[PDB]
């Protein structure tokens, strides 16, 4: 039955299978060989799919499980309480997520949730759990955990695909004065940049804007930094460590060395063509 699904065929290549039983409102994984409680970090507590299938009958478990490790690339996307009694997606965020992420999708054991399995890499800035007022929730896991495997294929999505998971950052929660006069003057003179499009060298747009910022802000490297973070060119790379500094501070220091003219509340017909 399930072992013919292409996603189950892919997971069957690994000896990372367990079985699970519903102890109250949690799901405890078990070693399918000896029947003792299994650990998600000890590989010898697992077995292949055939030992999990056999151990499922012997000890009478609720279903199969697959342990996610730091060495296999499977991403477990858990959508809690997104289906109605007819197994139709009732949450609007889940309908949009399933449109943006098309991979193996199965109905979770309780019958009202969904599991999405993707071969990729999670964004490092999203939380592992995001609760919604709907009562639904979005959970993402890459390792140190096991996921229940039902095989109840949803919408014919029976194959694990390799996808980029940046779109998850728009569905899940994330984690960790006189500038306005300068900003208005820059927009006035056409010195304020647009948001970067697709195919553009974002790093090249940073230096051009930083060069302009070095002129209008008077090489006040702290003011140039405050204004850049309020610009459409801001991103995580700005604060990323690079050779003892940050990519942002190295860029702002380069801009100060590159420009000669300086706006000094007097006249502003000195440097740099408008965007
Ligand atoms: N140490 C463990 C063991 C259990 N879980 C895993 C097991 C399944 C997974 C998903 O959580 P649930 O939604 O509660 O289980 P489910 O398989 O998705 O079942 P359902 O969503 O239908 O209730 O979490 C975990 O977080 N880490
Ligand atoms: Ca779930
Ligand atoms: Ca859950
Ligand atoms: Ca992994």
């Amino acid at each position: 039955m399930i072992m013919e699904i292409p996603a189950i065929k892919a997971l069957s290549r690994y000896a990372q299978w367990v079985i699970w039983k519903k102890e109250r409102d949690t799901k405890i994984p078990y070693n399918p060989n000896n029947g003792k409680k299994a650990s998600s970090t000890d590989p010898l507590a697992w077995g292949d799919i055939d030992e999990a299938q056999a151990g499922l009958v012997r000890y009478g478990a609720n279903g199969l499980g697959f342990v996610l490790t730091k060495s296999d690339p499977f991403v477990f996307i858990d959508l809690d309480h997104v289906l109605d009694e007819n197994k139709r997606v009732k949450c609007e965020w889940a309908r949009q997520l399933l449109k943006e992420i098309k991979s193996y999708t199965e109905i979770s054991p309780s019958g009202d949730g969904l599991h999405v399995v993707v071969s990729g890499k999670l964004p490092d800035y999203i939380k592992h759990k995001t609760k919604f007022d709907d009562g639904s929730a979005l959970e993402v896991y890459e390792s140190g955990r096991y996921m229940t495997i039902t095989g109840e294929v949803f919408d014919g999505r029976d194959d694990i695909k390799e996808l980029d998971l940046s779109i998850l950052g728009e569905f899940a929660e994330h984690k960790i004065l006189d500038d306005e006069a300068i900003i208005d003057l820059m927009k006035r003179k056409g010195q304020w940049p647009d948001a970067p499009a697709d195919g553009d060298d974002w790093s090249s747009l940073d230096m051009s804007f930083a060069n302009r910022l070095a002129f209008w802000c008077g090489k006040d490297i702290e003011r140039m930094d405050r204004i850049f973070r309020q610009s459409p060119l801001m991103r995580q790379k700005w604060d990323r460590p690079t050779a003892g500094s940050t990519y942002g501070r190295i860029t702002l220091k380069k801009a100060c060395d590159f420009v000669d003219s300086v706006y000094d509340p007097a006249l502003r017909n000195e440097s740099d063509c408008p965007f």
